[PDB]
């Protein structure tokens, strides 16, 4: 589509200094050509040009004092990218690399991911260049208070609902929420999600991302007249997502056979499928040692230091740890191994070069992270519902809806790709399904945003 | 000061992509060494590190529709840099070059300028990459409405009071204000300054910047046991500031002998000192022709196309038009001419290379724009007072205070430079006087911002 | 002006059921032809069509309980007609005849009157069909509380500042204000004017309307190379306005020779010029007897029952009591008497037939009430200034400004009439001066309201 | 008055547990008998019963963390006692004895004091049982932030304007204000008074209480056909008030001859009348040593440890330090000495027994602190005016109004006492003048508060 190409070119030029953002826009917009060409009305109201500029961006100063009385200064961000279909929604990331480029790219993708859930959630991202590494609990608390002392005026249960991400977990959400309720003088606990149960968090929260990713893979098997049962799976990490996936894979008849750490990776041909094995991951996580070897030492399984587990021959690859984990190098190994299922779980775990490549392979099934990991934000949506109803749902209620939605995200994507003649292209399908709802809403709302 | 050098280095690295901002910080902070070295307490509360990061930055999407029904999208900014001593305050600039770097640099300087006025005004800057050139009146109106539809929630008479700048005049202020009062449902006319008289603008508004700059030069003459009477002056432009200065120079016994346009410059040895001559500038401005030749055609005076008037031998140089007007090339001519008085009137009309150079010259007097052009923002402060009192002052009241303050800005700067042993360095003096009030306020307010 | 005629015709048709409003619009708009014909731009933005429709109208239910526990229901109004040049401003009228027509007509005229003061005040009117006659003090208090319990959300010191009118005096203003400050939880005493001194009322309040009307007449004498000294004056009423006028006439060398009541009128060839005489009016007012005879009984002066004092031969006629007091019948007597000065003081004290007639008389000077009685609202403006400054001015400060403004309202009107070639037509002049400021502001504010 | 006696009896019974409050009510109400007996209408609307119950009381939890990371908990109060004539107004006291009783008594008296100023200021008091003694600057800052994090929602420039008192000075006001402006997102610097100049404090602030007390004494001399010149004066303390009084006494021809400290008192027959002597007080204050001996060591003047200076024979006694300083014991010495002028400067520096006693003495002049020390709150009122006008007044403007008002507070009190036949009773006169304005306002505002 000439219209699409034109917007990408203008973006590339205007936001040259924001490489991460430019690439994401290109990647998403480029898959929408067929849809946009079928809707000339979009161009007339400059829809794409509007979409690529966040509704509102806020940056602010965050001075705070350490345990020694020294004053530090960081910068806080919240990018409220698109609120056409629900209050802004998206996690908070505290990491020294954080800048506007990275917030806009994650925030643009968040809009598409949130649109897929089928719930009324807009897209946003925020965070700070504050580095939680090595800070005391008390230091993290004062930072969170000073961060919220400004942030509170831009968010709220019907406006913008943040949540956790890298560097931001239950603990930080708790401290921010305490400051919020104090300043505002009321409860409004739907202002943040990822909360502890005592003040409104949802059951299935910890399992959400991981289980969700397995329900999606299940819908993939079905599509392909195949089965999870018996399948082996390579994971990355030993964290939350990895824990949740391993757990549900095992329950489903499958088994994970690898985990990974900055120190290397393990191989466990038996499968991280026991209560004892599965639970230990929590331990290692706890431990704060940050080494995957511990599992190998504990269970007496292979530990290959300084190596990715992308070389092992398995049925399914699920990268659930960090960005740009799988590169060309690793993709080629995966290919060579004749792995059919490549399922992104963590955010942007694959480089593009790697992605196109995997995508050129005819026999392969490639699932994009914005769809596969939607389970967590989907449970954040259920948490906002529970908070608005002022009650809790049972675990069975939450898990059962989680399950039905993840299946629909898969099926919907396929149907959409197929409709625009793209085959079984889950990557473009996720983009298309996500874009359509947003477009419909923006077109109906007129030219205001 | 090691502390100062350290903050400049961290700024240079962190905001590499914001060259204009980096340079301004270096230029201002570097002159404060003596003051900072005398106040060790500043470093303990990380004062400079706080100061260089704006309290709050807001960017937002601005879709709007042209006379033909085509939809355009621009981006709006408001950088609320420092509000320690008054509501945020600073102009709006509509120009296609506008970006965050430029907003932060003008907004950082605005804090120092506003601090010098002696009135309670903080520092901010905002605007859009919208280009008013070639737009209809109706188009500018719809843009201003859509811009304000988001902006209103961040400003207010006690919070942030914008005003005009490049691309933003009475007309735009009028349209934004109409939208504001409609959305908010009340009067609150102190929300913007630069208003027309019918709805609360102040007398002496149009003359403000120009007259103020002449009262300052007057205080310079006095300092130097000299006199305006008889002096000749090179101006740049034929606009508002130039008009106001010429006018007051003439009244004071002096006379301007040049004006300037993108087309060249004129020389008028008699002096733009008559009602007829003086008033014609308004005409040319009106005319929208944008040519200084008109004056030469009209009055039959020299017109040197494609040339700056920096070569003419005069007593006083007052650049009142555009940035980086006076470069090394032009400074060397000025030097060669044995001009003692170089008085910046327009904002950053001189490059640094040019500035250091002029500043190395022992016999010369160099006045920085943040002090010299304070007259306009000073009248904006009087306008907020009048609006808060719900009455108007007479022209004599406003002009008489304008006069006394500009004298004090000069005298104060000198005294300050002298105190820290810098001689009669009006440039560092302006920075020091401005910084001190802000520092005092931030130190008293604690570590919150 | 064809444009003017067209708007009047559309008004007449659309608001047929609002006779009082239709007539006022016609009367005012018809005098603006020359101004509108000189400004084609007005028609392009449909300025007059906008002006004739109030920005906002609010009507509301007012249940309240009497001293016997019976529940009564009345209706409350506030018409916020035009706020282009200041917060809405205008009195509250409690009378059983009150309806929307009457509120809109008084509110449209209030905009023009407020514009003449030269202060930033918009135009509004409000009130209720509640009848204070025969109610207890306690009943009036509960009514005022219930009326304010809804009204408070539409007004405020920067939004809409009501004040007294027929049926609403200091006492009612006090009760409404008490309810306001309780609901809102703060002071904000600039929300209402006409307050008692103890909580922010202004000195010269009681004298305001009356004195103002005499300062205006003074400017008329000057215009006409004449003098107040020695002049005799027919007043109507024995109330506030009459009291204030008599008082200042006497001080100025003149003397009133009549007063009036529903019972008839008195004639006092000596002049209501003594402390004893002057003060007695207050008595009669107090007395609540409502009879002008009391003065005649007390001072032993003529009392002609059931008669208007419009028949007495005097230098100046100043009707300061009720509407449509002076009719054709009375105008013809005035004419026959060769009275040159006819000065409306009370609101619409003359019927139109009467007005045109007086206006056709070549030798006569006719002053419209919107200008002549501006003194009261002008002191309400000074009260808002004092409240905003959080201090009181002295009586001399208030009276001296009152005086200078009333002179300017006269002079300005004359100059304006003369400019559009209308002669010394104070009636059209008041309309023109008032309209111009409002137009300027609306044109500058764009098409929002 | 039976009505008065009845309200005192009901107060005594209902607030038995609040001794300080009960006594103050009795003391004030008992002097109002004559006024109340002249206004039967008061009893009908239960005016006194309303007056003795604060409009609103707020208490709140204040957790905060010390320099060692230990968590402390204190309690915060704000009693908004009466807002009939202006926003609530009154200081903040941080001392371990603070409780509701003490807040209500100081807050009830504050209403009467504020009413005397003639400015629109209501009456309030607040504070905490937090003890600033021995805390670090950083600790006081965190406390002030946590205190304001709750307090901000109850105050504001038009609602309730706190200020300093025991334990709360410029430094604490600065820290609270910084937190306020951060939470609220705007300037609103009129929210607190006693601010540093850099962010809106008024000139003459430090001198205010002391100078004011001397202008009042001056009006007393005049009343009594006497003179300050030559008079000697016993002060108490070496603080702010003492410094200000000594200073102005000296300028006026008088001289202080004593100062006092917890360590004893000094006698300086020459007079603390030199720049050197006067300025040294600041030193001692600074020093934080808390000993008056320093002055005696420095100037070589008598130092009587563990003794009050109430025994020295002087013309005028001005207790300017602490409560219940002058007891029966000290009063008897004063009496014995034939001192005619007893002028309370500090708050409640005299016990009642002592007060009645002094008051029974026929030849003596006794001035109550609520009137004499009104100078400070009067300058706080001028500061709110300056902040609302968004400018500064000169020192001469502030001092000259200070002077005229203090004279009026004296004269007004005398006239009032005399009117109700009480003689020259400055104590009852202050109560009566204060009560009358408040009563007038409450009666006009109806039964809402
Ligand atoms: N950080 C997760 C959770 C966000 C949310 O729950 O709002 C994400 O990227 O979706
Ligand atoms: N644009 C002018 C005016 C700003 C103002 O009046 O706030 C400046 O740079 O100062
Ligand atoms: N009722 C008066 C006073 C209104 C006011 O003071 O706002 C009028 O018609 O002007
Ligand atoms: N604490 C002083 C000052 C209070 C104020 O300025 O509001 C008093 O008791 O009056």
């Amino acid at each position: 589509s000439k219209y699409v190409d034109r917007v990408i070119a203008e973006v590339e030029k205007k936001y040259a200094d924001e490489p991460e953002f430019v690439q994401t826009v290109e990647e998403v917009l480029s898959s929408l050509g067929p849809v946009v060409d079928a809707h000339p009305e979009y161009e007339e109201v400059a829809l794409l040009e509007r979409m690529v500029i966040p509704e509102r961006v806020i940056e602010f100063r965050v001075p705070w004092e350490d345990d020694n009385g020294k004053v530090h200064v960081n910068t806080g961000y919240r990018v409220q990218f698109n609120g056409a279909i629900g209050p802004y929604k998206g996690g908070l990331r505290f990491a020294p690399s954080v800048n506007l480029s990275i917030m806009k790219f994650l925030g643009f993708e968040q809009a598409f991911k949130d649109s897929l859930t089928t719930l009324p959630m807009g897209g946003a991202k925020g965070g700070s260049d504050f580095d939680p590494n090595g800070k005391s609990d008390r230091e993290v608390m004062r930072f969170c208070q000073a961060f919220m002392t400004e942030l509170y005026r831009h968010i709220g249960p019907d406006i913008d609902v943040p949540a956790g991400d890298l560097g931001v977990g239950a603990r930080e959400i708790g401290y921010m929420y305490g400051q919020y309720r104090k300043i505002v003088g009321g409860f409004y606990n739907g202002v943040l999600t990822g909360k502890a149960r005592s003040f409104g968090g949802s059951l299935v929260r910890p399992e959400a991302t991981g289980y969700g990713s397995v329900y999606y893979v299940e819908a993939v098997m079905k599509h392909e007249n195949d089965t999870l049962v018996g399948k082996t799976v390579a994971l990355a990490g030993f964290g939350n997502v990895a824990w949740g996936a391993a757990k549900k894979l095992a329950e489903l008849g499958a088994k994970a056979v690898t985990l990974s750490g900055p120190d290397g990776y393990i191989y466990d041909p038996e499968g991280i499928t026991t209560e004892e094995k599965i639970n230990y991951m929590l331990e290692m996580r706890a431990s704060g040692r940050n080494k995957v070897q511990d599992y190998a030492d504990k269970f007496g399984v292979q530990f290959f230091p300084g190596e990715k587990p992308w070389g092992q021959k398995v049925d399914i690859i699920m990268p659930c740890a960090t960005q740009n984990d799988v590169d060309l190098e690793q993709a080629k190994k995966i290919v060579a191994n004749n792995v059919k299922y490549y399922i992104e779980v963590a955010n942007m775990p694959t480089t593009n070069e790697a992605l196109r490549f995997l995508m050129q392979q005819p026999n392969m099934v490639v699932a994009p992270s914005k769809a596969v990991n939607a389970g967590g934000v989907l449970v954040s949506g259920f948490e906002m519902s529970q908070n608005s109803e002022r009650l809790s749902w049972t675990a069975e209620e939450v898990d059962s809806k989680l399950h039905q939605v993840m299946t629909d995200i898969h099926d919907g994507s396929a149907a959409a790709a197929e409709r625009y003649g793209l085959g079984y292209n889950l990557v473009a399908g996720a983009n298309i399904v996500g874009f359509q709802k947003i477009a419909d809403a923006m077109m109906a709302q007129g030219i205001a945003w």
